[PDB]
């Protein structure tokens, strides 16, 4: 599994900051958005895109305060990232997109979807995000880590002072061992401690047991919307998992319309790192397959 990245540094301005972006593939035709969330950056993608990249345009942003975006002091709440992810798809004069969202970009993605039907020509997600009705639906192994993230004094000690998201959960985050390469490109953005507010907020902003209500809603909303939709769907899922158990995704696979669904085998929640080529070659073949008429 490789542990480069070599991808060009793309910039464009957004609400007078700069985000970073990879920008492969060609100039025309539908572009595939790639969307990452905590603690990770367009590094999770690395491997999946070369995948892509022959066919199809590839843009790979790194979240506002996170990768080679810049930092702001900002808090990083959803609606934050919302607003710069926004901006950041305008600055490219994006029409139409296919989507490929992970973790709290799914739900960066799948809001963005709500609100803009017509421009969305499919969605491939994995390991996303939804409500959680109680803690019981939160994984057994992780439920003390993130009870104690979703507190101010222990949380940021943890994710801020000690780097906990990075150093514990993200390799908690993968079946197979992340190297000492790979390693550093995840701690990179992150080597300044109060550049780790983020990794923080964002724990925080979970809906998890009804809380906090203005995510949870937001997030019903659009799962909702994604009911209802007709959109082509592929679902990548894993065992044992961490925010879709596969008994969930093969609800999902069922429930929502027009949704292919396909095992990647052990898994926890960064499936990119543990099958990259299965995931990058079924989303090449499932493109593909959204020009056939059938
Ligand atoms: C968008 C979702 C992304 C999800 C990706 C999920 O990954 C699964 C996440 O499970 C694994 C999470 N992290 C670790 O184990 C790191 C190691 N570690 C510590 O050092 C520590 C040190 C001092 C106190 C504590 C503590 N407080 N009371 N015990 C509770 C937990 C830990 C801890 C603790 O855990
Ligand atoms: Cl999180």
């Amino acid at each position: 599994i490789g542990t480069g990245f070599p991808f060009d540094p793309h910039y464009v301005e957004v609400l007078g900051e700069r985000m970073h972006y990879v920008d492969v593939g060609p100039r025309d035709g539908t572009p595939v958005l790639f969307l990452h969330g905590n603690p990770t950056s367009s590094y999770v993608w690395r491997n999946i895109i070369p995948h892509v990249a022959p066919t199809h345009r590839c843009i790979a942003p790194d979240l506002i305060g996170m990768g080679k975006s810049d930092k702001p002091d900002l808090g990083y709440f959803f609606d934050d990232h919302v607003r710069f992810m926004d901006a950041f798809i305008e600055a490219l004069g994006l029409e139409e997109v296919v989507l490929v969202i992970h973790d709290w970009g799914s739900a960066l993605g799948f809001h963005w979807a709500k609100r803009n039907p017509e421009r969305v020509k499919g969605i491939a997600f994995m390991e996303f995000i939804r409500p959680i009705p109680t803690w019981d639906e939160w994984p057994e192994f992780a439920r003390e880590t993130f009870q104690a993230f979703r507190t101010t004094d222990v949380g940021r000690k943890l994710i801020i002072d000690q780097n906990v998201f990075i150093e514990g959960t993200l390799p908690c985050g993968v079946v197979r061992p992340l190297t000492e390469v790979e390693m550093d490109h995840y701690r990179e953005p992150f080597l300044n401690p109060v550049d780790r507010e983020p990794l923080w907020r964002f724990p925080n902003e979970l809906p998890i047991a009804g809380e906090p209500a203005n995510i949870v809603a937001l997030v019903e909303e659009y799962m909702d919307w994604l009911h209802q939709s007709p959109v082509p769907k592929l679902l990548f899922w894993g065992t044992p998992g961490v925010l879709i158990p596969p008994a969930e995704a093969a609800r999902l696979a069922k429930s929502l319309p027009n949704c292919k669904a396909v095992d990647i085998g052990p898994g926890l929640n960064l499936l990119q790192e543990d099958n990259p080529d299965l995931i990058g070659s079924e989303i090449a073949r499932w493109l593909s397959t959204l020009e056939i008429s059938g």
